[PDB]
């Protein structure tokens, strides 16, 4: 249980569901080999919007710091700069 994570993560989630495009990011993720077929079938099977965004935060927060670095560099150059500033700052918040 983490009170600090539950006080900031469920709050930003609302602003990410309406400002995210699973189609545009999925292409750049598979090309670099960052997405697994087992995890892919999980989030791609669900048709729930709330679960999709949750699978995204869980997709980057469950991997190593070297794994997210690739997503942060594409996010800034693809026009999702506002998104790259939110996850990067909270990531180094200890």
């Amino acid at each position: 249980m983490t009170p600090e994570q539950r006080e900031f993560l469920p709050e930003i989630l609302a602003e990410i569901i309406a400002n995210l495009d699973p189609t545009k990011i999925l292409e750049e993720l598979l090309r670099r080999g960052l997405l697994t077929p087992a995890e892919l079938q999980e989030v791609l099977d669900l048709k729930t919007p709330e679960e999709q965004a949750k699978k995204l935060i869980d997709f980057i927060l469950k991997l190593s710091p070297a794994d997210v670095q690739a997503r942060i560099n594409v996010l800034r150059a693809h026009g999702y700069q506002a998104l790259a500033d939110k996850l990067n700052k909270y990531l180094t918040l200890e």
